[PDB]
């Protein structure tokens, strides 16, 4: 030289615590882781897933831281676981983240560281190469944151713130188935893967968720928271885207992207975130119850898933418303 430291962690958802613103310164821271893976389951038925883461969751853891510172881281792977991982962170710159460097594978370980610167939320996550995614988417891653330183614021510146926291894551896833348906388962892781890748491729897933498962947150688991418160948431897612948211618420413030620087923105419702991425838312519450948471869409958320848851617590018113017346037838 420176111172460282360380932271723990925691787981888611939661976161770880811491613171937102510161014163213180730177520173480185560381952580740680681980891865893982497983498985788971896712738911508820059971488914388961495987898943892976880162530790374990888903896412893862868340881381924181511111812103410138550184961161460281370680991663671880174980071984057980097986795968391987790583891563991737966002934040951162380069290488890518880173992753390369881371890676590782199983066991281982590584470381790383870175620174941161930127711130816001952112894623891581991994991847591985081939693977991445796967990862892523498973798981994984978550876121881271951151934161510125012161714290936161618105637109114106015012310141713111928261319270818391948481976271968520887412896722988406794938798963596967077978033949018968268914778913498936695986044991292993591988185996698963392839288937897862294828378912992634277808895208779509299955588932987404958230954390891881488915628930888861728821218940117890778911977250818581018251019324018043614030818171913141975160978411894341890476892959994817968504978404975121928451218911019821718402935112316010826121941132998504988340880143822181710117410114936112318130118110828202938702928202976104893217994937991958993360963111963121815130818121716160018122018222118480229960828411828831897621997303919206738803398917996714428911268905698947994713878402948641948271828861718141417280118280019533019535015024715001019622019714018145129732229805018537017567
Ligand atoms: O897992 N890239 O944010
Ligand atoms: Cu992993
Ligand atoms: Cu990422």
């Amino acid at each position: 030289g420176l111172p460282r430291v360380a932271v723990d962690l925691v787981a888611p958802p939661l976161v770880h615590p811491h613171s937102q613103v510161a014163a213180g310164a730177p520173k480185v821271v560381q952580f740680r882781m681980s891865i893982e893976e497983k498985k788971m389951v896712a738911d508820d038925d059971g488914t388961t897933a495987q898943a892976m883461t880162f530790n374990g969751s888903v896412p893862g853891p868340t881381l924181v831281v511111h812103e410138g510172d550184y961161i460281e881281l370680t991663l671880v792977n174980p071984a057980t676981n097986s795968m391987p991982h790583n891563v991737d962170f966002h934040a951162a710159t380069g290488a890518l983240g880173g992753a390369g460097l881371t890676q590782v594978v199983p066991g281982q370980e590584a470381v790383l560281r870175f620174k941161a610167d930127r711130s816001g939320t952112f894623v891581y996550h991994c991847a591985p190469a081939g693977m991445v995614p796967w990862h892523v988417v498973s798981g994984m891653n978550g876121a881271l944151m951151v934161l510125p330183r012161d714290g936161l614021r618105d637109a114106a510146g015012a310141a713111l713130a928261y319270d818391r926291v948481y976271t968520i894551g887412e896722s988406d896833l794938y798963v596967p188935k077978a033949a018968d348906g268914n778913y498936s388962d695986y044991p292993a892781l591988a185996s698963a893967y392839a288937d897862t890748v294828a378912v992634m491729r277808t895208l779509t897933p299955s588932h987404a968720v958230f954390n891881g498962a488915v628930g888861a947150l728821t218940g117890a688991n778911a977250l818581t928271a018251a019324v018043g418160e614030s818171v913141l948431i975160i978411h894341s897612q890476a892959n994817r885207d968504s978404r975121p948211h928451l218911i019821g618420g718402h935112g316010d413030w826121v941132w998504t992207t988340g880143k822181f620087a710117n410114p936112p923105q318130l118110n828202m419702e938702t928202w976104f975130i893217p994937g991958g991425s993360a963111a963121a838312a815130l818121y716160t519450f018122k018222q118480p119850g229960t828411y828831a948471y897621l997303s919206h869409n738803l398917i996714e958320a428911m268905e698947l898933g994713a878402a948641a848851q948271a828861s718141v617590e417280g118280q019533w018113d019535d015024d715001l418303m019622t019714s018145v017346a129732a229805p018537g037838p017567a």
